[PDB]
């Protein structure tokens, strides 16, 4: 019951094609002039939203019936489901473990006289993942209320299936969004390593200098000697060329074909150098392309269970599709952000012993890794918070825990950017525990 | 002929070179031209 419906509901008319035809002379509508019943075709021929009971053309008291019902059916998939790593049925934590390279010590035979049993610890960094996503897709079918919209069982049984298929399309869309959220999360954290570019689709020259930064970075990533420059934990990480995925957008694909790859004599010298996927676009401001390993994405399922129930008091069913999965990102893989706009100068400060457990009165050495986007060297301010009086730290990065320390510490490697009115300081951080000693007391120590 | 692009430059440059083969009010400038595109410098 809707009582006042025009055919043009929602419509903004451009030029009234009915009046535009009959008021034509040589206005290119003259081919629509010999159409006999065009003004009826121009009325409802763009689809009608709200139905209205149209009386029959011969006998007025009869109505015009629906003679065909088409139930359109879609299948939405995930491009990114090849980046998943499988399922984890039991347990909720994933433990990545990574030993890193050493630092070469000089041959010194006189120093080595006392240091044979030195016990230099290895450089292991750990990263823990967890089940994040835990949610369900609710739908309700009122199986007997929907029997009034149908006069055929073949369509009613097909419309019930379409409501079912909608639950599975809300899966593979939100799975696609939660993985794209992992890129926009990781960039908002500043954990991506930024390569500054210029925006393409403004000129060919902006695009050609983007392809030069594509193929250079993908070769810098897969150099055999590795690099520290492209991770979030700053470890030596070689990657391989077959493992490299490029998650650009649908704008750089067709522009590269037309402006560049069409006029290429040797297409393999101007194409992107890794695997290429195509998306709708990253919702972060300034982000265009992302170059990552497949080892970056860590998507482990945990549950996929469609459960039903029927309400007897009101005749509906309810269908619950529970999706539980682990949606996180390795900080050991090469992850390159191709960022167009302005960037901060330093995006991240990586202090190298992130987890330290030095003793009461001992020493921990700290090495900071400033992630600068420019050749300006930045001076690093060390500090230490959460502690007591005698805890101090050297401007080289050497902690000196007091003899009277019991608190869980935290050290900081501050790097500022802006001026004193807008101080703009990015800062790294490592957590130090104390674990009290023995053999102490008194005074003059 | 040392073309100097300044920066803040987005226009397709046609670098000309005319040779005066002629005279006053009959210059008959013979020109050959080179079309110069612009790669930005971030």
């Amino acid at each position: 019951t809707f009582n006042d419906v025009k055919t043009s509901l929602g419509i903004t008319e451009s030029y009234d094609i009915v009046n535009a035809i009959r008021n034509s002379q040589g206005d290119n509508f003259k081919s629509y002039v010999p159409l006999a019943t065009a003004n009826n075709v121009a009325e409802v021929g763009a689809g009608i939203l709200i139905n209205q009971t149209v009386q029959n053309d011969f006998i007025t008291s009869l109505v015009d019936r629906i003679g065909l019902v088409v139930i359109r059916q879609v299948s939405l998939n995930n491009p990114l489901k090849k980046f998943k790593k499988g399922q984890i049925p039991l347990g909720r934590t994933i433990e990545e473990i990574y030993t890193d390279i050493t630092k070469e010590k000089q041959y010194d035979a006189e120093e080595a006289e006392q240091k044979v049993f030195e016990r230099e610890m290895p450089n292991v960094k750990t990263l823990f993942h967890e089940r994040n996503r835990q949610g369900f897709y609710h739908q309700t079918i009122q199986d007997d209320s929907l029997k009034t919209a149908f006069v055929s069982w073949g369509n009613f049984e097909s419309f019930v299936s379409s409501i079912i298929n909608a639950i599975y399309n809300s899966a593979e869309v939100d799975e696609y969004e939660y993985m794209k959220l992992l890129v926009d999360n990781y960039y908002s954290k500043g954990l991506f390593t930024t390569v500054k570019i210029d925006e393409p689709t403004s000129s060919t020259g902006a695009l050609t200098e983007f392809v030069k930064k594509m193929r250079a970075t993908a070769r810098k990533l897969t150099l055999p000697q590795g690099s520290r420059d492209w991770n979030s934990m700053a470890v030596r990480t070689r990657s391989y060329m077959e493992d490299l995925h490029l998650i650009i957008d649908a704008d750089l694909e067709a522009e590269l074909d037309v402006d560049v790859l069409a006029k290429a004599f040797n297409m393999n010298r101007t194409d992107f150098l890794g695997n290429v996927t195509v998306i709708d676009g990253f919702a972060s401001t300034g982000l265009e392309a992302v170059l990552v390993d497949k080892d970056w994405f860590m998507v482990y399922d945990n549950l996929h269970k469609m459960e039903t129930v029927r309400n007897p008091r009101g005749l509906y069913w309810n269908y619950y599709y529970h999706v539980w999965q682990t949606l996180s990102v390795s900080r050991f893989a090469n992850a390159v952000a191709f960022v167009s706009g302005d960037v901060p100068a330093v995006t991240q400060v990586i202090v190298s012993p992130n987890i330290a457990a030095v003793k009461q009165g001992g020493q921990q050495q700290f090495t900071a890794y400033v992630r600068a986007t420019n050749a300006k060297d930045h001076k690093v301010v060390w500090s230490v918070e959460g502690g007591s009086t005698g805890t101090a730290i050297t401007g080289d990065g050497l902690l000196s825990v007091s003899g009277n320390e019991d608190n869980q510490l935290t050290v900081k490697a501050t790097v500022d950017i802006g001026t004193e009115d807008k101080p703009k300081l990015v800062v790294g951080e490592a957590v130090v525990s104390i674990r009290p000693n023995n053999a102490s007391g008194g005074a003059q120590a």
